[PDB]
């Protein structure tokens, strides 16, 4: 696999239906070895269980709201992989009423700072925690949506956390670059996933993002892998500070009827 | 003027370098009625020797900081101006200790939260206060920085907070946009300002823009004025959710010499 000999964390895995599901999946069957994280004891279990079927037994336990979870996550990594080559961030989070409605009504001061500190704050905090232990070569990918370039309905404050997660892969990009790390973040199309009922009226969004798609059709859990497991193998090197588009064309088209 | 018949609130002037003068100045020549707030009673001075010079009586002691303040502040200019039609946003800020050095190591949570918060919510939070007040045909104008959309140095956690901006402009135009509101933003090239001074070597980043620019000079808070003015005159009723860019054409170019 163009994967082999890579050692990769791989956080946010809650279900079999979670993006970063099909991204651990691709990664392993494209030879990496794996590592995950869980955010608390109601997932534990579960993450142990995916990660059994992938050969590997490191689960560790992080919640990016605290910075303490995060040193003493990879303080612990640190004694199977002294090094390893990147990690995938695929972490969002805002409370339900900042996705409801009017957008200049819902949002609040504490929605807004939840929003950006778990879902755009939490990729860097890791990247600075786990600087050193990074090898060169290595990539570090996030996943983001088209919220953050069009204001989308419901998905409101979101799109403003987005907008600063993809700013954030730019600088992080530019400042890691030197010492040999790559950062990349996929934006992915909608994809029926566990937290994607937060948004409301979620199941005819997805109806719409198909018929008026350039390819006809959603995207998968395994087209996203297939796409990040790219983007974390060193045949994307010449890739650094890059939003790739996976939603088969979905933006770059206009009025499909 | 064009802005003959209009009543503007203007934030972020704290001397005559000041970004928000030039756009006050401009507009008050357009024939606009203007209103002024001001951080701290450390400012509160020169605010009412600037409000008298561009006959304003009415300075308000606001900080974006606060909600509470926010909302005195719509209350006691709810006094005199019962409705009025919009209102420029010319805040930024975020502690020193982000603003130099490399993005990774100079982040932390709370600078990263401080910055979003008083450069990107409080455009929000400002427009959930006065929402009710708009008349038809209001606009808003906030300003950003190239910053936004790639990765400056020692900008840091900023870009992130501007590209927040951006997203949030597009949001509340969205939102605000059958009301009769416009939202727009203007994203100044380099000038010498009050806080200018306050970026890691920036009067060399000047001196730098003035060469490779289209135009073959900075801009000035004059340029910036008037594009200010015209984007919250009804002669632009036909702009919303735009980001224009007042940079000579800085950002259109590239490797030259
Ligand atoms: N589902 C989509 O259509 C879609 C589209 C574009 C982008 N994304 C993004 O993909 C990523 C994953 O979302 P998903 O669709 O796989 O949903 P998901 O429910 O399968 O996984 C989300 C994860 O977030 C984790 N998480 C939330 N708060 C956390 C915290 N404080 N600390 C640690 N982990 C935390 C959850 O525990 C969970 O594993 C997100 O960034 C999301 O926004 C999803
Ligand atoms: N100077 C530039 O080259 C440049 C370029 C692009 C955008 N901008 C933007 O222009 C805007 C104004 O910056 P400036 O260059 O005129 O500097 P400035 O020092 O003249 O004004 C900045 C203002 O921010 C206000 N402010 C800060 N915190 C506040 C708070 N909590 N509550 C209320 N007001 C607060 C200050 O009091 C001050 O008036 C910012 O948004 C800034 O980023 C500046
Ligand atoms: O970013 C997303 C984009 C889409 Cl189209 C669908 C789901 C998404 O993911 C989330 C949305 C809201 C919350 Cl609270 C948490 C997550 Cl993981
Ligand atoms: O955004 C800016 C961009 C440039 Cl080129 C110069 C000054 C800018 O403005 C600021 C930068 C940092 C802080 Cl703390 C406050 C402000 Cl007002």
């Amino acid at each position: 696999g163009f994967l082999s000999g890579k050692r990769i964390l791989v956080t946010g895995v809650a279900s079999k239906l979670s993006i970063a599901y099909g991204i651990a999946q691709a990664m392993h069957r494209e030879g990496a070895e794996l590592a995950f994280t869980y955010q608390n004891d109601k997932l534990k279990g579960r993450v142990e269980e995916f990660a059994a079927q992938l050969g590997s037994d490191i689960v560790l336990q992080c919640d990016v709201a605290e910075d303490a979870s995060i040193d003493t996550m990879f303080a612990e990594l640190g004694k199977v992989w002294p090094k390893f080559d990147g990690f995938v961030h695929s972490i969002s989070f805002a409370p339900g009423d900042q996705l409801d409605g009017d957008y200049v009504n819902a949002v609040t001061r504490e929605g807004f700072k939840i929003a950006h500190d778990i879902s755009s704050y939490s990729f860097v905090a890791m990247a600075k925690a786990c600087r050193s232990m990074l090898n060169p070569g290595s990539a570090l990918l996030t996943l983001s949506y088209l919220g953050a370039e069009r204001a989308i309905p419901n998905y409101n404050v979101m799109g403003l956390a987005k907008a600063s997660l993809e700013a954030n892969v730019r600088y992080m990009a530019n400042a890691m670059g030197p010492e040999g790390v790559r950062v990349n973040a996929i934006s992915a199309g909608p994809i029926r996933t566990l937290a994607a009922s937060g948004i409301k009226d979620f199941r005819k969004m997805l109806a719409h993002c198909e018929a008026v798609t350039p390819i006809r059709r959603t995207v998968t859990i395994e087209d996203v892998g297939n796409s990040a497991a790219f983007l974390c193998s060193d045949l994307s090197a010449g890739i650094s500070g890059e939003v790739v588009h996976v939603d088969g064309g979905f933006s770059i088209a206009a009025m499909n009827e």
